[PDB]
């Protein structure tokens, strides 16, 4: 089994780092505060003290830092390039479309192999059969490391050879996921506000997300069929949703809670009404989403 | 099965509630505007009353379910009504804000009657089954004195406490984590079609990554309650690379035409959050930032 390299240890890098160890690869690591990369020697890793010695280390480099930005002083300063040629660059930092483009021009013009990646995972997922990863690039360099990939989760997946259809779908799913947190920054406000302990609204949470979970599936399954108009099989239509979303906004209103959110909640359900869907499918607020 | 109830509005939810009422073995009166709508409560065992005063005259306890408050005051604040609920329990399952449930209970109290708030998260597919979930908020007396009442409606109702607001608060904090969810996807929808993504692709994703956003959270809450806005080594994720993939969403809808009204919202308590030094704090610091900037 080859020797892996990881640029970047911070929580996610580390996460990563841990996996490749837990299934026996031998693991080298460097980040830029090196303070942070001790606690991975002690579990194995070989601490590299510069980024050149790490990439000559190993045959493969997953990199996982802030942004792609920091990627390029990394790996396009003038001691690091040359190291690079006949390598296998992983990039799963987080990133645009054009960004995994950009990068793949220039990894190949500098004689490396190229998969761009989205870790759809917090670290504590990382090392698990339910662990997913999106990787994009050439077919040949998944499938040829593939237990490396299926040492950092049971659900890392090749998706496509156009390399920066990761960074889109992960952009998506990040959408989704900012929707809930928000969500949850709104609902943990309100309860501050009304003097509700926060460990009850944490149960009322447990109790509820099953169901919450099915409206979104529901909500995709039905846009991507058009099915706007309620019908026999409708979990939610646009009135009742519209009707105790007044009561939400009382509330923020009184408690001086910021409603620029729901305040564009607001405008995406009005639009809707304006145009005759008030009683419709909650998939029909998918035809209001544009600018104008 | 002892006590009589009666239950003000026949309503998709209200007919619930009396159903449920009914299978237990209560007596069960009830009444609305529209008669017909109350006739097939009568083919069930239910009596029909008339008037409002006639039901709340048959019953120790009157169970409210119409469709805004305004419509209860209407109800109950009649000339000929109001006489008749001293010494009455009455359960306000209609669904309104926390000053609402404040302002019945001023006035319940001063007119003779005791009193529960409570907000229903069911559809009344799910009333009188053990998953029913209620919530109730006023003195605890009414609601431990009368248990098997509300055992009736669902098995998962419950008094949360004594301030009448909570349960409506509770409702509305409860649905602010579903619609965050809901307009999430509506986004998540909107960025796969700018991008040419099979919508079936992202319905597969989010079967994969639901627990991952589930998990984060319940983390955000459960954070929140101890004040751990400080990363520390149980952090899942902090500001700093939150912030920094937002960047690229917000570049993508600024391409796409996709209206920002929400996004921008985000970004305004990102930067608060940033400008008070919490940039690679735990994503729970953003929750001191929910302020309205003004004044
Ligand atoms: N945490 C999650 O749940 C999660 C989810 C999926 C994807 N991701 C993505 O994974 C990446 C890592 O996030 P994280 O949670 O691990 O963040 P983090 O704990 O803040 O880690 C940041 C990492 O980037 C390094 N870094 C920052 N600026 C750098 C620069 N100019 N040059 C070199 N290295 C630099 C840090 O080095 P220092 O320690 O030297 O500061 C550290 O290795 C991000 O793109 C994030 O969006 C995170
Ligand atoms: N359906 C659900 O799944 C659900 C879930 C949770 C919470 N809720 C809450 O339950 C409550 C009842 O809603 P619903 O689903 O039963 O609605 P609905 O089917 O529209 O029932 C409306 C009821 O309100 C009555 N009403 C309205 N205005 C009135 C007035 N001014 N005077 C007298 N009666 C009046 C109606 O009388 P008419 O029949 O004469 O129009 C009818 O009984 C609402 O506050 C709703 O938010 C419903």
């Amino acid at each position: 089994k080859p020797s892996i390299s990881v640029l970047g240890t911070g929580r996610m890098g580390s996460a990563l780092a841990r996996a490749l160890l837990q299934a026996g690869y031998r693991t080298v690591v460097w980040n830029r505060t090196s303070e942070k990369a001790e606690p991975l020697a002690a579990l194995g890793a070989t601490v590299a003290p510069t980024v050149r010695q790490a990439i000559d280390a190993s045959g493969i480099v997953i990199v996982n830092v802030s942004d792609y930005a920091a990627t390029s002083t990394l790996l396009r300063a003038s001691d690091v390039t040359p190291g690079l040629r006949g390598k296998l660059i992983v990039e799963l930092t987080s990133g645009t479309p054009e960004g995994a483009r950009e990068t793949s021009q220039w990894t190949a013009a500098h004689g490396a192999r190229y998969l761009d990646g989205a870790i759809l995972a917090t670290p504590d997922f990382i090392g698990t059969d339910a662990g997913t990863i999106l990787l994009s690039g050439a077919l040949e360099p998944f499938a040829a490391n593939e237990d490396v990939f299926r040492a950092l989760g049971g659900n890392v997946q090749h998706i496509g050879t156009e390399p920066g259809l990761a960074n889109a779908l992960d952009s998506a799913v990040l959408a989704l996921m900012w929707g809930a947190l928000f969500g949850g920054l709104h609902a943990i406000a309100v309860c501050r506000a009304e003097e509700i302990d926060l460990g009850e609204l944490g149960r009322q949470w447990a109790n509820t997300a099953p169901v919450v979970e099915g409206l979104v599936a529901d909500l995709i399954k039905r846009t991507s069929a058009g099915r706007f108009v309620s019908d026999a099989e409708t979990l939610s239509s646009i009135s009742p949703h519209y009707g105790a979303f007044q009561h939400l906004k009382e509330l923020m209103e009184a408690r001086r809670i910021d409603r620029t959110v729901v305040d564009g909640y607001d405008a995406i359900f009005r639009r809707a009404i304006a145009s005759g869907h008030l009683h419709d499918d909650f998939a029909a607020l998918s035809q209001f989403m544009g600018k104008a």
